[PDB]
């Protein structure tokens, strides 16, 4: 209805402010577009289902986000990925990893704080009826 497609509209303008949120950290500059082939040839590898935030901006655009929980599960893609991607003891690693669950936890942590649990919970019942 009208009434659904304004909710899922300010769904999107609140995706799209956590996500900018996320880009503009200095600690998640990783994360903000895909990883490159010339720079990284062995990712293409080991990643099955890339995941960065400019994909998300772009995918929240799409409207292929309709529940938050929908949202949170490309968030934890990034975070997976750079866990399985950096899996050894090394400096390189160990910074990578410890920026990812950074980036996962700060995400759940504005939505935790910001997001009206009533407005998710319509999110997923429009979504459920369709
Ligand atoms: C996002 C990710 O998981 C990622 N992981 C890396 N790991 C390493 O470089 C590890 C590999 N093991 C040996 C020690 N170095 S680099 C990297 C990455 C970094 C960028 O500046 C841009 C970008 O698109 C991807």
């Amino acid at each position: 209805s009208m009434q659904e497609e304004d909710t899922f509209r300010e769904l999107r303008i609140f995706l799209r402010n956590v996500t900018h949120r996320l880009a503009i950290d200095k600690r998640f500059r990783v994360f903000t577009k895909p990883v490159d082939p010339d720079e990284v040839p062995d990712y293409v590898t080991v990643i099955k289902q890339p995941m960065d935030l400019s994909s998300v901006i772009s995918k929240i655009d799409l409207h292929k986000y309709l529940t938050v929980k929908d949202y949170l599960r490309d968030i934890d893609l990034i975070c997976s990925n750079a866990l399985e991607y950096n899996p050894d003891r090394d400096p390189g690693d160990r910074l990578i990893r410890h920026r990812a669950c950074a980036l996962r936890d700060t995400a759940y942590a504005i939505i935790k704080e910001e997001l009206d649990e009533d407005f998710e919970q319509l999110c997923e019942e429009i979504q459920e009826s369709r």
